[PDB]
DNA sequence: CATGCGTCAATTTTACGCAGACTATCTTTCTAGGGTTAACCCTAGAAAGATAGTCTGCGTAAAATTGACGCATG
DNA sequence: TTACGCAGACTATCTTTCTAGGGTTAACCCTAGAAAGATAGTCTGCGTAA
C-alpha cells in the first residue's frame, strides 16, 4: 500500500479542502455555538453597537484566515495596533476590524460553561478535550505511513497559570505545555499525539517513554513497521516487548549510559581507539558502543537484521549512519511550526492550543496536496504560494458580505473590491442576438443636413449614432 | 556634573539631527567611497543600467532608512522576494528596488583594499576600524553619564569564516562575534566598547576581565562613579586597582566561585540557616555571603562604604539589592536590540558590525532626544513614533530625486507623491502642476506590451481607455 | 425635413522603432535554527548571481477609420 | 434646487494588568510593551428645505 493519502484523501487538488479535512464541520459547529456563550455573557447594556454582535461560522473561518496570514508574513508578534495601521498594510483590514478582531479572541470557547465544573473531575483537560479528540481522529484516519515512524516531543511555549505547565531548561521557550507525538518519517506528517498533563495522566506500572509509545502505535500495531526514539522512549523491555502477537513494531534507538544492561565491555573508553566500535547482543537484540572523539560513547539499541557492518566511507557502524537519518522527523515539523506560526501572546491556556492544532493542520494538508498533485505529474508549488491560497479561500466569503453594509468606508468598499477575486457577470462572451442594423444608415442626434454616417449602436438601446452625439453609449443609455 | 546630553549636542528637538549625531559625515564620506570601488569592479560590461549605478551620499541615507524601518517592524528575517511585493506593501517600493537594494547590500565596503593586506598582519578587525572608531569617539562626547555604571557582554549572531567569531554554548546564537559595553544605568545609554578579538589583544599579565574594565573606564575616569558587573569582571585586585590615584571607581558586583580571595568563613558550613547572611572585610572592601531559599550561597563584593545591614522588605542585605537593581544596566540594551533591530543573514562578515551600529546609534540617539524634549517641559514620544520619523525625514531627499526620471513607474510615482512631506510653498491639491499625468499613454485594458496608446477615458470611473475597448466609458462601468 | 448609395481626402488608431528604469523566477551555494552523542549533525529556505520579461515615455509611417461633399427619388 | 441633521459601522488613544524575553545566584528576578478594557471620537449614506 506503499504510502500516502487514503482513499479519501484522494484527487483533491484544493489547499482549502486539505485544510477542512483536519478542521472538520463538528469542530467549527463546537466553536461557534460555545463562543457565543460569552459575548451574551460578557455584553454590557452599553455595548450596542456592530462590535458586539455573535458570531457565524463565516466569520470564525475568516478569523482563521488571518491567524494564517500572519504566520506567512512573520508578523505574529506585532500589536494589532499596528497590524490593522492603514498606512502600512491594508491585507488585514479588509478582512476584520481591528476592534471586533481584539473582541473575539477573548471570546473563543470550545465548551459548555454550564457543565465544565463537574465535567472536570478528573481531566484537568477538559475545556478543549472535545476539539482535540475530534482533531486528532483526522489525523490518524486520512493517511497511510512509510516503513519508518519516529517519536519525540514538543513544546508549545505558555506563561499565566495553566495547571499543565512545565519548566523545561535547555529550550527556547522554559516555560509550556508539553505534547508527545508520533510522526511518519521522511515525509513529515503528524500521524498521532497526546497532551501531557502530569495530573491527570495516569499509568499503572508503566514508565512515561513506554507508555506513550505503545500508545501512541496504536493505528500502527501489528504492521511491521519501525520505530526511531532517543533515550525518553527506549527503555529495552520496550523494544522486546512491542514484538508480540499484539505489537509488531522494531524500536532503533539510544541509550542512557546509566542503564545496568550495557555490558561493562562497552563502556571501556580506556581501551577502544577513536573511530571504533563494539558489538553485542540479547536474545533478538543487537546492541552497539561506538566511540567518536575522547571521553565520549555513543550506545544504539535495535530490533534488526542479524548482519552488522560499517559505512567504511565514514568509519562509523551502520546503526549510527541510520540513526541520524531518521531521528530528525518530529524535530523537522517543530521547526517547520517556528518559521511560521500562528502564535500570539494570549491570556487563556486554552486558546494556545488552537494555535498550536492550527500550525499542524497547515503543515498536514500540504503534504497530502503535494501528494496529489505530483502524482499527476503537475509542478507542486512551496509552502508560501499553498498559504497565500488559504488566505483568500478562508476570507472571501466574509469579505465580499461586509459589502452589504450601506456605510463600509471607502478605503475598504474599494480593497475588498479589489483583492476579492474579480468574478464578473457576462464573461461566458455569447451573447443574446437581439435585431441590429445591417444596412448604411444616419445619426438621429444629427440634423439632415449633415447627414452623418452613423458609426456606432447604443450599447443599452440600439439606437443609430454618431460618435459626437452619442459616442458608443446614447446619453439616455448612460 | 548633572546627567544628561552635552552643550555641544543640547538644544536639538528632532529625530534627524539626534541620528546625524552619532554617525556624522565622516562616516558616510568613507563608506560611500570605498563602496564605489567595488561597484566599479564587479560591474562587466554587459550590466548596464540604473540597477548598476554607482553610489551617492543621498541613497546610502536612503538605504540606512530601510534598514531602519525594517526595524520597526518585525519583519527582518523576510525574504527580499516579498518585501517588495506591492500587493502586500508599499513601505520599502517606493524608496528603491528590489534588485538594487541586493546590489548594494553586497558591495557595501568600509576600506581601501589596496592598503589592508599590509595592515591586517596586526589590525585583524582591519575592515571596519575607521567606522567603528569614530563611533565610539561620537558616543563619549555626546552624553554625561551618572554615578551608576554597568559594564557587560553581547553577541552578534554571525556564523561563517571570519577569526572575531567564538562559540559559546548555552546561548542564543551561539556561535556570532563578541562585544563589550559599558553602559549608563537608567537610561541605557552607551559609553564605550570594544569587540573582543580572539588573539593579537595584547592583554600582558592580566586577565581580561581587569584589562576590559579598565580600558573601557577612561572616558569616566572624572569625579567617582560605582561601575558593576557580573563574574567576568571582579577579581579582587580590580577593585583595589581602581581605588589608586589614576583610577576613579569603586566596584560592585558577583563573586566567582573557588577565588583564594575569599575566606572559608563565607563558603561554609551546612549549618547555615535559610535567609541569613554574613560579612567579612578586608580594609575597604566587603564580602557577602547570603544563603537564599534553595539553600545554596551567593557571594558578592563591595568596596563601597554603603552599610552592611538589611532591607527589611525582602530580608536580604541592601547590597544584594543594589546589584539586583543596578545589573541591567548593558542587558536591556540588548532587550530593546532584540525587539527592534536590524539583522540580515549575510555571508560577509563586516556586515554584522554594520548593523550592530544602527540598533545602537536609534536607541542613543532616541536617550538624547527625550532629555531634551522632557527638559522643556514638553510630551515625550514613544519609541516607535521615533523610529518612525527617522524614516520619514532619513528618505525624503532621495524619493524626491526618483520623480525625475520621466519613465519611473507610475504606480510609485502615485505613492511617493503622497508619502511624503509638503515642503514646497504656495501650492495646493487644486493648485497643481500634476494633471499632466493625466494622459497616460497607455489603455488601462490592453496589455502593455503591445504599447497600444490611449486618447480617451472612462467618464463615470476616471479611467484611461483605448477605442478598441471603447470610446465615452469603459465596459465596467455603465 | 427625412433615408439608400459613391468619391476620396483628412483625422484618428494601430504597429511597432528607439530608450529607460524596474520585476518575476531559476539553479547553485551555504547560513539560521535548534537538538543533542555533539567545539558535531541535519533540514529548510534565504542570499548570490544571472537571464529574459514588464511597464512607462516619446516618434514616425502606414493602415483602417471617419466625414464632408456628389446625389436620388419622396 | 443648492447644502444640513440622524444612525450605522469603524478608529485613535488613554490607563490599568501581567506575559514574552533573556540572564543568571535564579524551580527566581527585572524590564519593555502587548493585551484587556473603556471612553471618547471619525466618516459614510439616507431624509428635509427656498
Ligand atoms: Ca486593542
Ligand atoms: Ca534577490
Ligand atoms: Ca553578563
Ligand atoms: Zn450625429
Ligand atoms: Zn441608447
Ligand atoms: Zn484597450
Ligand atoms: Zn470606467
Amino acid at each position: 500500500s506503499q504510502r500516502g493519502p487514503t482513499r479519501m484523501c484522494r484527487n483533491i487538488y484544493d489547499p482549502l479542502l486539505c485544510f477542512k479535512l483536519f478542521f472538520t464541520d463538528e469542530i467549527i459547529s463546537e466553536i461557534v455555538k460555545w463562543t457565543n456563550a460569552e459575548i451574551s455573557l460578557k455584553r454590557r447594556e452599553s455595548m450596542t453597537g456592530a462590535t458586539f454582535r455573535d458570531t457565524n461560522e463565516d466569520e470564525i473561518y475568516a478569523f482563521f484566515g488571518i491567524l494564517v496570514m500572519t504566520a506567512v508574513r512573520k508578523d505574529n508578534h506585532m500589536s494589532t495596533d499596528d497590524l490593522f495601521d492603514r498606512s502600512l498594510s491594508m491585507v488585514y483590514v479588509s478582512v476584520m476590524s481591528r476592534d471586533r478582531f481584539d473582541f473575539l479572541i477573548r471570546c473563543l470557547r470550545m465548551d459548555d460553561k454550564s457543565i465544565r465544573p463537574t465535567l472536570r473531575e478528573n481531566d484537568v483537560f477538559t475545556p478543549v478535550r472535545k476539539i482535540w479528540d475530534l482533531f486528532i481522529h483526522q489525523c490518524i484516519q486520512n493517511y497511510t505511513p512509510g516503513a519508518h515512524l519516529t517519536i519525540d516531543e514538543q513544546l508549545l511555549g505558555f506563561r499565566g497559570r495553566c495547571p499543565f505547565r512545565m519548566y523545561i531548561p535547555n529550550k527556547p521557550s522554559k516555560y509550556g505545555i508539553k505534547i508527545l507525538m508520533m510522526c511518519d518519517s521522511g515525509t513529515k506528517y503528524m500521524i498521532n499525539g497526546m497532551p501531557y498533563l502530569g495530573r491527570g495522566t495516569q499509568t499503572n506500572g508503566v514508565p512515561l517513554g513506554e507508555y506513550y509509545v505503545k500508545e501512541l502505535s496504536k493505528p500502527v500495531r501489528g504492521s511491521c513497521r519501525n520505530i526511531t526514539c532517543d533515550n525518553w522512549f527506549t527503555s529495552i523491555p520496550l523494544a522486546k516487548n512491542l514484538l508480540q502477537e499484539p505489537y509488531k513494531l522494531t524500536i532503533v534507538g539510544t541509550v542512557r549510559s546509566n542503564k545496568r544492561e550495557i555490558p561493562e565491555v562497552l563502556k571501556n573508553s580506556r581501551s577502544r581507539p577513536v573511530g571504533t566500535s563494539m558489538f553485542c547482543f540479547d536474545g533478538p537484540l543487537t546492541l552497539v558502543s561506538y566511540k567518536p572523539k575522547p571521553a565520549k560513547m555513543v550506545y544504539l539499541l535495535s530490533s534488526c537484521d542479524e548482519d552488522a557492518s560499517i559505512n567504511e566511507s565514514t568509519g562509523k557502524p551502520q546503526m549510527v549512519m541510520y540513526y541520524n537519518q531518521t531521528k530528525g522527523g518530529v524535530d523537522t515539523l517543530d521547526q517547520m511550526c517556528s518559521v511560521m506560526t500562528c502564535s500570539r501572546k494570549t491570556n487563556r491556556w486554552p486558546m494556545a492550543l488552537l494555535y498550536g492544532m492550527i500550525n499542524i493542520a497547515c503543515i498536514n494538508s500540504f503534504i497530502i496536496y503535494s501528494h496529489n498533485v505530483s502524482s499527476k505529474g503537475e509542478k507542486v508549488q512551496s509552502r508560501k504560494k499553498f498559504m497565500r491560497n488559504l488566505y483568500m479561500s478562508l476570507t472571501s466569503s466574509f469579505m465580499r458580505k461586509r459589502l452589504e453594509a450601506p456605510t463600509l468606508k471607502r478605503y475598504l468598499r474599494d480593497n475588498i473590491s479589489n483583492i476579492l477575486p474579480n468574478e464578473v457577470p457576462g464573461t461566458s462572451d455569447d451573447s443574446t442576438e437581439e435585431p441590429v442594423t445591417k444596412k448604411r444608415t444616419y445619426c438621429t442626434y444629427c440634423p439632415s443636413k449633415i447627414r452623418r454616417k452613423a458609426n456606432a449602436s447604443c450599447k443599452k438601446c440600439k439606437k443609430v449614432i454618431c460618435r459626437e452625439h452619442n459616442i458608443d453609449m446614447c446619453q439616455s443609455c448612460f
